[PDB]
């Protein structure tokens, strides 16, 4: 689990969105595994606007933050899971790092701010849904 709280937005994995998220929906995209809802309170996270390929992510299954090198946002084939059939997921970045299914939502960050959230993984890999291209999160 986990979310980004920037301005009056809450960014979560679409597969983990609650009823309140759907009832306060701003934007969702199944192909990216992302959903954004509106919040009453202002958040403290800032979004990175950069092309960093190194950063640090939070892994809840280890209660630890790890440094990682990650690929550029791309279209990658993701195996079938309890929440989606096998399909191509867009705007996904891959890295070598530990992950388990419930690690989804953990933040990946760089020197500039939040880069994205854990969305996929397995066998010593971890994938992150990028949010750096969503410029509207800043206003
Ligand atoms: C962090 O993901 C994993 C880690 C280890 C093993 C397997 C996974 C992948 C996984 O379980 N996925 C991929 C998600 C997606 N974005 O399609 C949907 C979801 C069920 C939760
Ligand atoms: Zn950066």
């Amino acid at each position: 689990s986990g979310a980004i709280y920037v301005g009056n937005y809450r960014v979560v994995n679409r597969h983990l969105a609650t009823h309140n998220d759907w009832a306060n929906l701003v934007w969702e995209d199944s192909s990216r595994d992302l959903l954004v809802s509106s919040t009453t309170a202002q958040g403290c996270d800032t979004i990175a606007r950069c092309d960093c390929q190194t950063g640090v992510y939070y892994c809840s299954s280890r209660r630890k933050h790890y440094p990682v090198s990650f690929s550029k946002p791309s279209l990658i084939f993701v195996e079938a899971s309890e929440y989606y059939p096998a399909r191509y997921q867009s705007h996904l970045m891959l890295a070598v790092g530990h992950s388990e299914p419930g690690d989804c939502g953990g933040i990946l960050r760089c020197q500039h701010g939040v880069v994205g959230i854990v969305s996929t993984g397995g066998n010593g890999l971890v994938g992150f849904a990028d949010v750096r291209d969503l410029l509207w999160l800043d206003e």
